[PDB]
């Protein structure tokens, strides 16, 4: 059932859109009728011949996953008649992890929380094994299934590793999620599961700040830095500030314990930062 036939893929709604992709909720009524299955869409917007080529890479790792917390592939679409794509992926009704988190406050606690930390980091285990590198791990591109079920979301900057190097030079990018990055991602545009684990204690921050306006990564990093200041300025100051241990805040009401983590993951030398299995299992026990 990979293959979807653009005529019965019919349009339902946005679910987000940057300056180069877009998703949206569909449906799949191929028996022409009511039953038809609710799917998610991702397709390009400003598409290049260079970005389609990524778009294909980004096709095949969601592909080649298989995981309770990693959104679940389903199919591509040739759409234009078979001179375009779309990737076709199970929908989650309750979106993105940072906009739940801000709605539904009132049934979400500590331990609740950490329980959503620990399925993150289960999901980003698994990644290890086939030595991707996400890039981009934020409570925004984090999906919610349900109240107890939570799912990495988008891998539209997701790497594999070179098979003979632990990290990946990225290039090319100009625009980047900065305010997520290790310092080594932004001086050396080095990626890594280290990096990564660098992100993620920026996500489990993000947490514990419960989306709160003020106190986002960005928000707090532009009050650190001076939020007067503007392009190139600004990264400038972001690497020196972190270089230094300029860190994000303990967010009010979060355990020394939690906090302790965050900084751990913030470790300025890659290789002392946790593993994803470490943090699984100590998350796991913090949890108990
Ligand atoms: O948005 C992105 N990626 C993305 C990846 C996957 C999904 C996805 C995959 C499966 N389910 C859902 N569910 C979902 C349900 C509701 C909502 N919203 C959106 C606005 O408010 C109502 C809840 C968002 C996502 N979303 C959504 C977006 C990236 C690509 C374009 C710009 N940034």
């Amino acid at each position: 059932p990979t293959q979807f036939e653009e005529r019965h893929l019919k349009f339902l709604q946005q679910l987000g859109k940057g300056n180069f992709g877009s998703v949206e909720m569909c449906r799949y009524d191929p028996l022409q009728d009511n039953t038809g299955e609710v799917v998610a869409v991702k397709k390009l917007q400003h598409s290049t011949e260079e970005h389609l080529r990524d778009f294909e890479r980004e096709i095949e790792i969601l592909k080649s996953l298989q995981h309770d917390n990693i959104v679940k592939y389903k199919g591509v679409c040739y759409s234009a008649g078979r001179r375009n794509l779309k990737l076709i992926m199970e929908y989650l009704p309750y979106g993105s992890l940072r906009d739940y988190l801000q709605k539904h406050k009132e049934r979400i606690d500590h331990i609740k929380l950490l329980q959503y930390t620990s399925q993150i980091c289960k999901g980003m285990e698994y990644l290890g094994t086939k030595r991707y590198i996400h890039r981009n791990l934020a409570t925004r591109n984090i999906l919610v299934e349900n109240e107890n079920r939570v799912k990495i979301g988008d891998f539209g900057l997701t790497k594999v590793l070179p098979q003979d190097k632990e990290y990946y030079k990225v290039k090319e990018p100009g625009e980047s999620p900065i305010f997520w990055y290790a310092p080594e991602s932004l001086t050396e545009s080095k990626f890594s599961v280290a990096s990564d684990v660098w992100s993620f204690g920026v996500v489990l921050y993000e947490l514990f700040t419960y989306i709160e306006k003020s106190k986002s990564p960005p928000a707090e990093f532009m009050r650190m830095i001076g939020n007067d200041k503007q392009g190139q300025m600004i990264v400038f100051h972001l690497i020196e500030l972190l270089k230094n241990n300029g860190r994000l805040p303990r967010p009010d009401g979060c355990p020394d314990e939690i906090y302790m983590i965050m900084t751990e993951c913030w470790n300025n030398n890659v290789n002392q930062r946790p593993s994803f299995r470490d943090l699984a299992l100590r998350v796991d026990q913090i949890r108990d």
